[PDB]
């Protein structure tokens, strides 16, 4: 389409995390107005929005709320039910669509929707029943990893098998859930690429990231990734063919397996802003948030020039205290910070993004802070 | 001082204007809360703060009740009520004071501090009747100009005196108002530094920014500014003496005017965020508003290098609707919108940071636009 939503409009957003905060504050600068969903109150979003609608996401009364006072509606949370997806692309402006949100939900669908793209991804199996699981590992053997389809995250509903005595606790898994077993694939690091696609069919892709995860929690996010020519041209290559091929509308975040002899292999994927492109907030000539309100809004896309090298590393609630106390040592670093009411343990409560001529100097730089010593010694 | 302002506490702002509204956005990406203050309803400011006070800016009980719900208050609207800054300084945190914008205020008494700081201003004298701008022609001879010492932005109180012919547009200003008449400087470029110290005074300068009034307003905004390695040194020098001089916390810009043989008259100073800092938010690896947030809560001061050329372009009531309307033309443009209900002709609506790696396909990108069409006919 050439419908486009002109700054001073509303945009609505479905749940008010981090990740909506971060779109709000993008879509002001440009002169929008924010409304927010989300069932808790004074969300880190709501703190930026115009309007905060208290709800539940099934509660569709309430979505409709938010959809009649919005010129355009995006979402951060994914698990919206086909009852509400249905009314708001009918109903409602949802630029993005539902049937990418379809795909990404379940990953049987979204290795399926990965090869009919035309991809590489991991040699997998659905897994509905105990037999199913006894002959996905006869036909992949050993090292595999069995996954549930749905609900999965932070590696919770997950199982690597490395001998026949990892079967009982997969059994056990199997047993709870529907699942896949996906080959184990010996990888030399996890890399993402933001891809962003407009309602009039403009692209632009952010710089490969080098994803270091701890504990099953993002730790940092390096730019330019520490890979070879072959594997970043590689990567950025697939990742517009995921675009063009899914027929995105807005924002995609491609998660990747990069291998020591150059293949790349696609892991999963994120319909919205992702953790892993929240440095390009402060390196890159336009943030993933930026990008994300123009593509729906149906404006000219920004570029994505890698402007500075960056490392992005994650503040969890563990991590504040040390983060405030050394503030004054944070030259070069540039602190983002959520508003979240309470820190947990594991809950991100923000970033930082260390910006230097030099990747090995900004990641000296968060070792010498010792601030993140608790990861640092999990990677040692 | 080692009082430092953590992120999760209040910033209240005196005056809710665009600038407000920018220094708002860059503190809650920090997690910092902000406290709003202005005579307007639904403010600029007031659309992204959690706390919005409506009141005069002389409304003592409305002053008092903003610095009993901030941590830390820093003002935006230049001509405040003052005293009540000395009110804020002794029972508030104010670490920018009171005095340097007492200084400012007066076009006098801020030629007296630049002198005092050493530094060459337009040769000028006081101006309090008509004998004495009489006596002032007579010494300054032609061309001058006659600026009221208070009150003046946008051009506004002045009379460019080029002959004998002028001088009674010129003696009715003079009965309006105080003046100094100030020799008219032929420059071959007006040219800006911003220098920001925190309170610990780390002192960091942003890159030179050349900059183009029409109908003494500012138009454009040229970073690297078209100018020798040698006018640049001497313009960051000069900006380092104010800050030290004047004692400086927090921004301060400093217009100048540079003329062929290569010397620098110091115009004004303007003790917060300028208009010809914009550019930054775009342009530089931390904005004149994360400064500005960091000088006055004692964080570490970000880089200011200057991380692709630039061209800012004001957007004023008089451009909005062809802005609107060519929204679909403006790749590599990076549109900011204040949220200004009410339009004027000349009113400050936005602007639009123009990024390129050649500073003349920039420039030629605004032309192309259209959109300023009035400015490029009124420059030649
Ligand atoms: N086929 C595979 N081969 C090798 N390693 C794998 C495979 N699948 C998953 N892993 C490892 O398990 C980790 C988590 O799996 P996955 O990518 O499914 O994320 P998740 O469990 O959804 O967690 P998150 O919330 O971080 O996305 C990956 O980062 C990767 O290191
Ligand atoms: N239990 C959950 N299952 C699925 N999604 C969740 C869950 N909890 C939170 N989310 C969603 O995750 C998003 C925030 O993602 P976050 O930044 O924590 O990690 P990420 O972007 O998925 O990166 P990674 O792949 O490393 O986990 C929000 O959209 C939020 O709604
Ligand atoms: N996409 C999702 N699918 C399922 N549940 C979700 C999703 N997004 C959020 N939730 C639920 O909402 C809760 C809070 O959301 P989220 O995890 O994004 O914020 P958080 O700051 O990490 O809070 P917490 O640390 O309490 O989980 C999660 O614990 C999860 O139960
Ligand atoms: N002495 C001078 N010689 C030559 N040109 C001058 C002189 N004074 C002012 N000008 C021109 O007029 C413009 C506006 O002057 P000035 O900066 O004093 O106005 P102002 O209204 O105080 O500015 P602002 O809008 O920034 O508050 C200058 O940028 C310059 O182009
Ligand atoms: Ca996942
Ligand atoms: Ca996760
Ligand atoms: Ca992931
Ligand atoms: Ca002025
Ligand atoms: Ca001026």
């Amino acid at each position: 389409m050439t419908r486009i939503i002109l700054p001073g409009k509303t945009i609505g957003i479905i749940g008010g995390g981090q990740l909506g905060r971060m779109m709000a504050l993008a879509a002001k600068e440009m002169g929008y107005k924010i409304a927010v969903l989300d069932p808790t109150k004074n969300s880190p979003c709501a703190q930026v929005a115009d309007i905060e609608i208290v709800a539940s996401y099934d509660d569709l009364k309430a979505i409709q709320h938010l959809a009649e006072i919005s010129d355009v509606v995006t979402y951060e949370f994914e698990n919206i039910d086909y009852r509400c997806l249905q009314w708001l692309e009918k109903h409602a402006y949802l630029p993005q669509g539902s049937q990418l949100l379809s795909k990404t939900q379940n990953r049987f669908t979204e290795k399926n929707a990965i090869e009919k793209a035309g991809l590489p991804v991991a040699t997998y199996r659905l897994v509905q029943n105990q037999e199913q699981l006894t002959e996905a590992i006869a036909e992949l053997s050993y090292p595999s990893v069995l996954k549930t389809t749905t609900g999965g995250y932070d590696g919770k509903g997950q199982v690597v098998l490395r001998s026949e005595a990892d079967v009982d606790e997969a059994r056990k898994l199997a047993n709870a859930a529907e699942c896949i077993l996906e080959k184990w694939v010996p990888f030399e690091k996890e890399v993402s690429v933001i891809v962003i696609r407009s309602v009039s069919g403009e692209t632009k892709v952010f710089p490969v990231a080098e994803n270091i995860h701890v504990n099953n929690i993002l730790h940092e996010s390096i730019v330019p990734a520490r890979i070879t020519e072959e594997l970043s041209q590689k990567a950025i290559a697939y990742a517009k063919v995921l675009a063009d091929e899914l027929e995105l509308v807005g924002t995609l975040a491609v998660e990747m397996f990069a291998t020591a002899d150059g293949e790349i292999y696609i892991n999963e994927l994120a319909p919205r802003p992702h953790n892993s492109g929240h440095y390009t907030q402060d390196a890159c000539e336009t943030s993933q948030f930026g990008q994300h309100i123009r593509a729906i809004c149906n404006l000219p896309l920004g570029e994505t020039n890698l402007l500075k090298p960056v490392v992005m590393v994650n503040i969890l609630g563990e991590h504040i205290e040390g983060v405030l106390r050394q503030v004054n040592r944070l030259t070069g670093c540039y602190l983002h910070l959520y508003g979240k009411e309470e820190a947990k343990a594991q809950r991100k409560m923000g970033h930082v993004n260390i910006l230097n001529d030099n990747i090995e100097v900004a990641l000296e730089k968060a070792k010498s802070l010792h601030i993140w010593d608790h990861q640092e010694q999990l990677l040692e």
